[PDB]
């Protein structure tokens, strides 16, 4: 199969988009997952030199596989300004050349909606993924805790409910097998819907909550129990087995520390492993 | 007096140490405050591109003025852990050439704490300075809301309850401002103590909760509000003319988008402004 690398992994330390690039490159990566304040940093400031990497992407089989965001369509939110984020991202995606966003569909879990709440966020999605699909390109929603997408079956209901050719899934193993929900099944089940899916392992279900998102993005964030994908409790052998024909990018989402390490490590061992 | 530039302020962008170097030189600063998790991953992945540049900083009138990370001294922390932390940190320091660290006291409010908790407290930050001092590095706690140096009062009173020469301050004065104090009388009644400043501004008080530190951390976190020095609320003109003859670093601690483009219009306007 074909992975990617996320820039999200480098989100504490001081690298450049070119060494990005080379690194993906000499560790046989075929795809980079552009983070997305990672990509609008690029274009406001280092328009030239990244139109230089692009330009020479596709000799090094390197492509940007989706940029990564945050859609705020809460209540709360106010909507034109997520509309407009939206129009930006459709020009980052044209400049990177990626038919992909990410996004999370809401900011709590499925049980603490109303069934009025959870109505409103329908239409929401639906609206973004009208908008998105002017341009030709994907909403694809995380499967994570905390969001509509923390259980298979309210994923599958939230796909039937907003009902749209555009809204697809990146199936992020992790956060399912969490939900006490099995991968491969989970797997099979969303297949109509999957674009894009996230690798990722932890080695006990006591240290999933050093996955919460401020935990993750906090520069001194616990990483205990944070671990390559054959070494945690998530059965990866049997989830590549599955996926490994398909013909979407599996991202290896490493949030700890020693990023390059880790993933030059990786990707040795999956390109080998039996 | 003396600007530094924070690199906490290029947390979501790509950017090499290289080209923050080369711009901090180019627009006039004399330092940079560098982040705990970037130090750590420079001397990591690029050690000999930043040897390279660090053996150039004096060339260009620059200096690393403080590495900025966060110790947890909390009574849930694993403390050996902490004192590994900082151990690693001084040797950090000894290859940046700096003696300062900051860190805050305390993940929440000083009216939270109970009598026996804050000894508990005092007691460890005691312990990181002795630490500290055998390195002859000091230790700087930052003045911010939901910590124990969140009021004027509560800071004086835990400088006098540690009692140790290593123990310093970074006066941040957007969060003294916020607690209620006035930024002049609170320079003059801390300077025995200071060491650095941080300089940051903000259009009202209604958009204070923008600085919390999980908002601060998260890529699509609120901007609004944020605004340059002359523009904001607290009186930047008072406070550069009590602190322009002392000998310390001010950082231009910026958190909101566009980091370049701001820091470069700063500088022009410090530089030039009566
Ligand atoms: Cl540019
Ligand atoms: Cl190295
Ligand atoms: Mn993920
Ligand atoms: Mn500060």
């Amino acid at each position: 199969m074909k992975y990617s690398l996320c820039t999200i992994s480098f989100r504490h330390q001081l690298i450049s988009f070119t060494d990005i690039v080379q690194f993906a490159y000499e560790n046989g990566f075929e795809g980079i997952e552009l983070w997305g304040t990672h990509a609008q940093n690029l274009y406001m400031q280092e328009y030239e030199t990244t139109e230089r990497e692009l330009n020479c992407l596709k000799d090094k089989t390197l492509e940007i596989t989706m940029i990564s965001d945050y859609l705020d369509i809460s209540l709360s939110a106010d909507f034109e300004k997520t509309i407009e984020k939206c129009e930006q991202l459709a020009i980052l995606a044209n400049w990177f050349k990626t038919n992909k966003i990410r996004t999370f569909a809401g900011q709590k879990g499925s049980a603490d909606f109303s069934q009025q709440e959870r109505q409103e966020y329908v239409n929401r999605i639906r609206m973004i993924c009208e908008l998105f699909a002017q341009h030709n390109m994907y909403v694809l929603l995380e499967t994570h805790p905390n969001t509509l997408t923390d259980t298979l079956p309210s994923t599958l209901e939230l796909l039937g409910e907003v009902d749209h050719p555009n809204l697809k899934i990146n199936l992020d193993f992790l956060h399912i097998w969490e939900s006490g929900a099995d991968p491969v099944d989970s797997f099979q089940q969303l297949r109509p819907w999957i674009q894009h899916y996230h690798f990722k392992n932890i080695s006990s279900a006591d240290y999933l909550h050093v996955f919460e998102p401020n935990n993750v993005y906090a520069a001194a964030g616990n990483r205990t129990g944070m671990v390559p994908l054959f070494e945690g409790i998530v059965n990866y052998d049997e989830i590549i087995q599955e996926v490994r024909d398909t013909d979407h990018f599996a991202s290896l989402e490493w949030f700890g520390h020693n990023a390059k390490d880790i993933l030059k490590a990786e990707m040795k061992v999956l390109t080998n492993r039996n």
